[PDB]
């Protein structure tokens, strides 16, 4: 039997080997709703094999390369199994990897989504909290695409846009969290300090309107609610690159800071990517964490796991995706308005696509 | 009767009249929890004398001085009133004004609460989100107050010192927004752009770790809920005064952003700050409110209203101080963890100030 319903997951992606490193930069810094710059196409290119070495030495730091691919399919087919019982009118239920910077590309997954003749198609992002920069790109590629290409959809379009406080989300964060802690010893479990840490944005991002700091915000307050507060807490910026303005606090300040003020036992979370990616400076470069130690007498910094195969995680997927089907919304109200300092032309294009797509 | 329970409002208070403004700015250039000059003990007195002009302009353009006082005394009233009824036990009790810039100063309140023979005093925030700059500085002059008394309290302390998803905080905002709604012509209604506007904060004191920013986005998060996202919104802030760096997207330039964007119909909401204070540029400057009705023909501009009198809001401020009661706490456990970057040596002092009181 062929596919009824399809659901289109949208990440960035990540280079499954140290190989795939330069491809994946090269896509990135070619990416025009991510960054804009002077004579693109050939600075691209360039700043891609320029860094390509920085990181292909950060993916060897935690393993090889990124994880990302094969999560996100374990997680496809638990939820698509899920889906086959939750919601029996829209099945059978087929899930594609629509990953922005590496195979298989979202250009891809459209595209052959197209030939397996669908009735219905779902652009769900997989970053619970939206930017412009993550599922905004993800979306204006699916746009770009049909227009790049110069023809209309053969499927009715919809799309999971933002889910920063799903109840299962939430729970998965607790859950992940409590297990944690549990690994700090029993007698300072109470002074363990939560940090949350999420991927900074670039100011210039922040002051145009960017919706991504006021989400994740909000995914931090569920959580501790859901933990009654039993830890103090701090949300804080991860992996700024470059020399320009970047929303802190930064992690790697906040912890150095923190130590320097007694907080010897910290808990970082990653609660805005849902998958494993690169660290930061105190948990990976060993020269710095020794100085660390040797003057605040660092006694424990730890890591929550991602929500990578938790099973109650699909559970959170599916069940989005069947609220969606039988909301009938094609978008969330959120994606109706764009940024007030927009300047980005094909966001409103996105706009009107899914807001005005059949049914 | 004397009283047995005492309960403190914070604030920063207000010039009363537009002849308060000169001594409301001195005080506040002076307070070192709000900010560090060199020989600030000389330069305060200037900059005070030289904003005084443009600081009575912006007063008597929303009616000649701030309503603070009558407000927070009705609300007080009401709060009082309503606890004597909700415990018993602790009855009766009597509240006190302290406000940081203006009489009755908190120092002046704490002095009168000795007097009064309290057996228990709460130091409760009327600011629902927690700042360093406006939360932590009043919370640090109850510290620096008995500091220089160079006495101890004759009375048991503890603090509500936030509250910024409080139940019926949320059902006030929803209400006045809803109230708001209706004052637009309802074929356009579902179309009214909600930005959600507050006081922004130095990007130096947002990169020092202030828990602000998160907990004000916690409270847009919890009343767009409450309204089921029937309108579209955006977090951005106002007020930013001076030319260095302060957290964006600024409501000036959103309103701009937002018109020349064919959004004609915005709603403003107040969500950290509870009482009428100066409002933006397009909402008092006439020459710009033209321009910008002209050049991008703007239908609607409305601000919801402060959750000045309303009763539901009496009977959120007296649900919480006897939740607060019933729970035994001292204060927050967010308050048990500083800034990471805090270079205020008088907040850890504030901190075991209020953790280390009796029972
Ligand atoms: C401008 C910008 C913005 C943004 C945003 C963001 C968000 C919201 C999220 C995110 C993410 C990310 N990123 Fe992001 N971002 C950016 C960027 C970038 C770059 C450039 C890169 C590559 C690396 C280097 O250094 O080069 C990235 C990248 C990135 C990735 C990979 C990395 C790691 O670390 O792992 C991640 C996952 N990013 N992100
Ligand atoms: C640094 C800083 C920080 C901060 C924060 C804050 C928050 C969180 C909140 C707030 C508030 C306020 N303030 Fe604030 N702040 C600041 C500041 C300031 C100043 C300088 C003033 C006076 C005015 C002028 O211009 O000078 C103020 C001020 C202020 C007041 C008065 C005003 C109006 O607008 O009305 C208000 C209410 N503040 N705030
Ligand atoms: C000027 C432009 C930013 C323009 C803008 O923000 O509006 C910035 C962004 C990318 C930068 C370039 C990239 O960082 C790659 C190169 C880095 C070298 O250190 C300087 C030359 C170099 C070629 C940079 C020149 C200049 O600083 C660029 C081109
Ligand atoms: C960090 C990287 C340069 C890396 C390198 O030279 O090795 C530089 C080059 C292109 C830069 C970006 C582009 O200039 C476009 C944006 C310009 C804004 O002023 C900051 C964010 C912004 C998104 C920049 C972030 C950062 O400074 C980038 C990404
Ligand atoms: C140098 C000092 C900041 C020191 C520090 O951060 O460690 C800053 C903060 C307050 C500033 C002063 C205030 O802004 C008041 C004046 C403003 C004028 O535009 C310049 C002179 C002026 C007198 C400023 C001189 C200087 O930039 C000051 C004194
Ligand atoms: C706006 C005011 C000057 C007004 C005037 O000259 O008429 C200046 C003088 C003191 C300045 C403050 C002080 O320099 C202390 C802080 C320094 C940080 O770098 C910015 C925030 C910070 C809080 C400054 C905000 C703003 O630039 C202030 C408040
Ligand atoms: S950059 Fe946010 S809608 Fe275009
Ligand atoms: S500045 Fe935040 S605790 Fe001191
Ligand atoms: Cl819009």
């Amino acid at each position: 039997r062929k596919p009824k319903t399809g659901i289109l997951m949208l990440n960035m992606g990540g280079p499954e080997t140290l190989g795939d490193v330069h491809d994946f930069l090269l896509r990135l810094f070619l990416d025009r709703d991510l960054m804009t710059l002077p004579i693109q196409n050939k600075l691209a290119p360039f700043i891609a094999k320029r860094r390509t070495p920085k990181i292909q030495e950060q993916y060897r730091r935690i393993g090889g390369g990124s994880p990302i691919k094969i999560w996100t399919s374990k997680q496809g087919e638990g939820m698509v199994k899920l889906l086959d019982e939750l919601s029996p009118n829209t099945a059978p239920h087929k899930y594609y990897i629509g990953f922005r910077y590496v195979h298989p590309l979202t250009e891809e997954a459209i595209e052959e989504m197209e030939r397996d003749g669908l009735e219905r198609a779902i652009a769900f992002t997989q970053y619970p909290q939206y930017s412009c920069s993550t599922t905004g790109s993800s979306l204006n590629a699916i746009y770009r695409y049909y227009n790049q290409v110069g023809r209309k959809p053969t499927m009715k379009w919809s799309t999971i846009d933002r889910w920063p406080t799903h109840h299962l989300l939430i729970q998965c964060f607790a859950d992940h969290i409590l297990k944690e802690l549990d690994h700090f010893p029993l007698e300072k479990r109470s002074e363990v300090v939560i940090l949350f840490s999420a991927h900074s944005l670039p100011m210039s991002v922040v002051n145009r309107g960017d919706p991504y700091p006021q989400e994740v915000s909000a995914t931090v307050q569920k959580v501790m609610e859901r933990l009654e507060y039993c830890n103090p807490y701090r949300l804080v910026w991860q992996s700024k690159v470059g020399p320009m303005p970047w929303l802190g606090p930064q992690t790697d300040e906040s912890i150095k800071g923190l130590c320097e003020r007694g907080r010897k036992n910290i808990l970082l979370v990653p609660i805005a990517f849902t998958s494993d990616h690169i660290e930061t400076l105190y948990e990976l470069d060993i020269e710095y964490s020794q100085v660390l130690a040797k003057e605040c007498g660092v006694e424990n910094i730890r890591r929550a796991e991602s929500l990578n195969g938790n099973p109650l995680f699909s559970k959170a997927l599916a069940d989005l995706v069947h609220s969606h089907i039988q909301s009938n919304e094609l978008c969330s109200k959120q994606l109706t308005l764009s940024c007030p300092l927009c300047v980005n032309p094909v966001c409103r294009e996105t706009k009107s696509f899914f807001t005005s797509q059949q049914l």
